[PDB]
């Protein structure tokens, strides 16, 4: 009975991925080691670092790129954010807590503003670009948004940071595996992805790199990651991860079908209502992700309604806040996200507890 | 394949797996406010209490707060950096973990250990008496492990608490071996680690006084009361959960059980010549043995047994402040043992280590 409509926050390790990971779960894994067990952990994440590589359209041994495993996305965004400190920083008015919450810790850092339907402003971009006066300079700039589900020029953004030899980095994890995503093609220098939001499971993710810059590390220790992120490394995930990016890769234009059929079925039924809005409605967005809001309402007490229908849904907002919507609207706002295994049932369902819930 | 390396890591304890794949259909983020997210946010609460009793505490006393990092590493890590902005000072045979924040705390000392491995409490209050500054740290490992030798935590503990400085050990060798009270060790802070106790990897933490407000080191969402960021591994956390309850709940019966074993080798060990076990002549761990062989070379002997199919590993910081010449240290073995070997994985141990090392029983 329970409708899971909640997949950016999590979703579940994909039934293949989950039967690797269970096969693999009798051994001793320690890549360090230097005997045979700790060899076959070794194959394993470098098996891994190939399969990111691969689905991310960039070739290890051409050593152009380096990829380093993390415990999460938020830890891989941190390690990239640290390692900028120390010179300008800018970030779109959107991006994830662990991005947008270094303004409270870095020296230099600038928030780049957003339109209306959640875009963000180029001019406003180069003007401060051209303001600063440090050499190492950082722009981060999330592709797909958490919220909303809203896309990112970033092919764009990445001409105008090249033009003031910014380093560009983006928060990948809601477009990877979803979207089709070439880190060169992009002129992306970094990159942050996340196994669990993609059926890998929890604890796997990592930080992308261009091999011309030295990552400097947070956490230290044993030298594991060629010194960059020390710790014993989380095998298992990490092997569920690389499984769990190849297979989204080789099925993503079926993924990206089946979703989109099942976002245009909610959306439709959705704008059978008065007074729902759906956020960046306008532009670009993600196949799987419906932001709505709803004003006059409190969506904390709407989702309480959603979990009694046992519907799993979610709120926000800065994002909101920054797109200029107001303080009401945006404490209304509910985020249905999808994934390829839902069905027309699951949204026919929340479209029922919706009528009920609001009362139309 | 016989595995004798489970201080580097160990496997998933059949319960433990059993009880993660119970739950790998599921989505679980704790911060969700559904009925998926709470359950997720139950578990690992659980595990919280669960640690808390592995460490002899209730936090419903709230004199401790428990933070789930992805590994002892990281824990470590964490509670170094809260006081590069004070004086640390720490053991000369810490995990690197700890140890090389050397390179990087502005004021770090390290205090000294005799050829034993035991710290030497004289020089430890020497070096809190020269400190000026409030604010300090003192990290040493309960339980070493190349060596296994085992610190007399509670006396450091009252020379802590005479300068007033912060007491934190690194638990990950001891947690789940030998019994262990934090507050009664007049500890500060620990560090624990899943993986080392059959919980699989991804799960681990930092246990904090609860006067003293941690920093984070990673930003973003507010998990963990905003002291560790990131979407809780939860699968991990769970699983290290179990396993601290199974370890805690059998230390009496594991602890015989491992301490025969090594007694086992160390008597078939010590009837060669030239085999010396480090720290043979002071407290240690049931499970370690680490031994040097002076005149070979560890590298080109664990070659030889990864041929007879045993896993086991080389120390050598440890040993060199220990005052062992280079050419010893370069030699070390060490043996370290879980309550799954049996007594037949010692003896082909044995089997292998006289036609490696060419000796019989003399
Ligand atoms: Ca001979």
């Amino acid at each position: 009975h329970m409708i899971y409509l909640d997949h950016n926050a999590t979703t579940f390790i994909d039934p293949r991925v989950k039967e690797f990971i269970i096969s693999l779960m009798d051994k001793e894994l320690n890549p360090s080691s230097a005997h045979s067990s700790g060899r076959f952990a070794k194959n394993l994440i470098e098996t891994v670092r190939a399969q990111i590589a691969t689905a991310l359209g960039i070739t290890l041994s051409s050593r152009e790129y380096d990829i380093t495993f993390t415990s999460s996305g938020t830890e891989g965004n941190n390690l990239i954010m640290k390692n900028f400190y120390d010179g300008d920083i800018f970030i779109s008015a959107i991006e994830h807590l662990s991005i947008y919450n270094h303004i409270n810790y870095a020296p230099n850092i600038k928030v780049i503003s957003v339109n209306t339907q959640g875009l963000v402003d180029l001019e406003h971009l180069e003007e401060l670009l051209a303001q600063s006066n440090t050499s190492k300079k950082l722009v981060s700039i999330i592709m797909a948004n958490n919220e909303s589900g809203v896309l990112q020029d970033i092919a764009e953004i990445g001409k105008i940071t090249k033009k003031y030899e910014a380093k560009f980095h983006s928060d990948l994890v809601q477009g990877f595996g979803r979207i089709p995503i070439n880190i060169k093609a992009l002129g992306l220098d970094f990159a942050t992805i996340s196994g669990h939001k993609i059926g890998g499971g929890q604890g796997g993710a990592a930080l992308i790199s261009s091999s011309n810059f030295q990552i400097t590390p947070m956490i230290i220790g044993g030298g594991q990651e060629k010194s960059v992120r020390s710790g014993t490394e989380n095998v298992l995930a990490i092997a569920g991860f690389g499984l769990a990016s190849a297979l989204r890769t080789d099925n993503i234009s079926e993924n990206y079908i089946k979703i989109k059929k099942l976002q245009e079925n909610l959306e439709k039924k959705l704008k059978k209502y008065p007074n729902v809005n759906i956020v960046s409605n306008n532009v670009a967005r993600l196949p799987n992700t419906t932001l709505i809001t709803i004003p006059n309402t409190d969506a904390q007490a709407k989702l309480i309604g959603f979990d009694l229908h046992n519907i799993c849904v979610s709120s926000g907002s800065h994002v909101l806040t920054n797109m200029g919507v107001g303080e009401e609207e945006a404490k209304s706002s509910i985020r249905i996200s999808l994934s390829h295994t839902n069905t027309v049932r699951d949204i026919e369902a929340f479209i029922e507890a919706f009528e009920e819930i609001y009362d139309v």
